[PDB]
């Protein structure tokens, strides 16, 4: 129950009562004030509040950003228009100690881009998982309705492929049939948008021919040890001594030959050749370790 501050304090121009603008255009709302000579050292300030929470303001008185408020005049401008942007604008002018002068409310309703938020993405499944999920939502004017089609030649979704109520494209117990290009379609009044996107079925690699052992050897002998993968993408394999990477750089190169086919060959072995050796297979998917004992006999 503050005093009502002095009748020479004013909003001269409210803001207009609805406004509609498209997102990404910019606009400005208005709160054209009058202030009197005699409250120029007062503390007097101009704030602008939407759906009831103060969201700028500026000290009249006494003592590139998208959204300011110019002191000047009291318009808020918007560089560029948000879709959350959207509310009802009020300006009001508040004199210390006293009640605030309050505008009317101006409406802003915003024409929404027709996009998604986020944008779906390209999606790497796990072979037999259980279940893999690819979310898609829209913004828009209306709301759009958003949908599941497989791209290609055949666009019904396989089998064990669903959409939730909330448009997430839902895959349980991963298969190789499950692979392919997925479209998401976000429809409404506005037109129509679609985000295509490649659902790799990916295989973590398993050994086809792990090492193994234990391998024992005298001095001066020769050993192998075999390390072949399978998976997809194809995996790569690497030796290591202790998890310490072998190649040329780090051993004996007449004595350790690094085959194509994923062999490790020691020839002349000696006492210090002992240890344990690792093969670990990887590609983009995953990676496995095995390793083996390597003996050396006096
Ligand atoms: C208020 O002043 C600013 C700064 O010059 C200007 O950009 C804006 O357009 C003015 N408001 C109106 C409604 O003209
Ligand atoms: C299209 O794909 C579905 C799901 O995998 C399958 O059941 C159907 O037989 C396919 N149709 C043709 C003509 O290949
Ligand atoms: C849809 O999303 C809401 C969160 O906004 C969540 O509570 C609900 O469980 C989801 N529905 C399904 C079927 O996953
Ligand atoms: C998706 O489309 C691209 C381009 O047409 C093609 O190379 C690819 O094999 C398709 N399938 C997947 C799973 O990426
Ligand atoms: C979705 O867009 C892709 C291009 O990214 C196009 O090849 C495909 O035919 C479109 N699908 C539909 C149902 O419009
Ligand atoms: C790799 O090749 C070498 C030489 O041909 C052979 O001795 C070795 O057994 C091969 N490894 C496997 C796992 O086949």
């Amino acid at each position: 129950a503050l005093p009502a501050a002095p009748e020479d304090l004013r909003i001269v121009q409210g803001p207009i009562g609805q406004s509609i603008i498209k997102e990404g255009e910019p606009t400005a709302l208005t709160c054209l004030y009058e202030l009197p000579d005699e409250l120029k050292n007062q503390r007097i300030q101009l704030r602008w509040r939407k759906d009831g929470k103060l969201l700028r303001q500026v000290e009249l008185g006494g003592s590139d950003a998208r959204l300011v408020l110019h002191k000047q005049n009291g318009t808020l401008s918007f560089a560029s228009i948000i879709a959350s942007d959207a509310g009802q604008y009020q300006c009001q002018l508040q004199l210390e100690a006293h009640a605030p002068i309050n505008s009317s409310p101006g409406i802003l309703e915003v024409i929404e881009q027709l996009k998604f938020v986020p944008q779906p993405t390209s999606k790497n499944l796990e072979l037999d998982a259980v279940v893999a999920k690819v979310h898609c939502k829209a913004q828009g004017t209306p709301t759009p309705q958003v949908q599941w089609v497989r791209d290609g030649e055949n666009t019904t979704l396989p089998d064990h492929v669903e959409v939730d109520a909330n448009g997430t494209l839902i895959f349980r117990n991963v298969n190789s049939e499950h692979r392919g290009n997925y479209t998401c379609l976000a429809t409404n009044s506005q037109g129509q948008i679609n985000a295509t996107v490649a659902i790799n079925v990916v295989v973590t690699p398993k050994f086809s021919v792990p090492p193994v052992g234990p391998i024992e050897t005298s001095e001066q002998g020769t050993v192998v040890m075999h390390c072949q993968a399978i998976g997809d993408p194809k995996p790569t394999i690497q030796w290591d001594k202790d998890l310490k990477y072998l190649s040329e750089n780090n051993t004996d190169r007449e004595r350790f030959r690094f085959l194509e086919n994923g062999t490790l060959e020691i020839r002349n072995v000696q006492v210090e050749d002992e240890g344990s050796y690792g093969c670990t297979i990887g590609n983009s998917a995953g990676l496995k370790r095995e390793d083996v004992q390597l003996v050396v006999k006096t």
